[PDB]
């Protein structure tokens, strides 16, 4: 459990206030179980919705993998993400499920495929999907502030970070003790940033600053 209060005091810093983030005041409960199927936006083509399977769970996050694709392109979504839904959601809304971009068969094999994987499949019930957190209506971050952030190159990891710079609705996230190579800009609404303490409150491991 990372001693944020010690760290803030030794670096002379403020943590960014909770009202800055689009995250629930309390981490949402994660009732998902590994093997459950659900519907998610294909990160490699965000216009497609695809069947995904929970392959890991960590704090309030799911590690998802799209059925019929590959094991090298897993992605993580919070249980209260608006990019995952219960199965049947897409269709109820006038949509069609799509094969993943990395689908391992040929396309005409897709309709048959959906049937086989949906047959007696373990499916996440709709009630375990958490509601979308209220959002701030402007950027309240400020240069200097510290926070917890997913490292988009190794997303299993959430790490101690700092806001470096601001241009309107974008913040620039830096990772303390790492070479600015893991830095990124993101919208203040991003679901990949959290107030200091969030990880401990949700049982997600939280990386201390790097050793550089």
């Amino acid at each position: 459990a990372f001693d944020w209060d010690a760290y803030l005091e030794e670096t002379g810093s403020e943590a960014a206030p909770a009202k800055c983030f689009k995250q629930a005041q309390n981490p949402p409960n994660n009732d998902f179980k590994i093997g459950m199927k659900l519907e998610a936006l294909d990160p490699r083509n965000v216009t497609s919705t695809c069947i995904a399977t929970v392959v890991g769970v960590l704090g309030s996050r799911l590690r998802l993998r799209l059925d019929g694709s590959d094991s090298q392109n897993d992605f993580w979504r919070l249980v209260d993400s608006t990019e995952i839904h219960a199965i049947g959601h897409c269709e109820k809304n006038g949509g069609m499920l799509q094969p993943p971009l990395g689908f391992c068969m040929n396309a005409s094999s897709w309709p048959g495929y959906l049937c086989k994987i949906l047959n007696n499949a373990m499916v996440a019930p709709e009630e375990i999907f958490q509601p979308e957190p209220p959002e701030p209506e402007e950027n309240l971050f400020k240069v200097g502030q510290k926070l917890e952030a997913v490292d988009k190159k190794n997303p299993q990891l959430i790490c101690c970070a700092t806001v470096d710079a601001i241009k309107d609705d974008q913040i620039h996230v830096t990772f303390d003790g790492w070479r600015g190579a893991f830095d990124y800009w993101c919208n203040y609404r991003s679901r990949d940033i959290f107030p200091a303490g969030w990880c401990a409150r949700s049982c997600h491991p939280m990386q201390p600053p790097g050793h550089k």
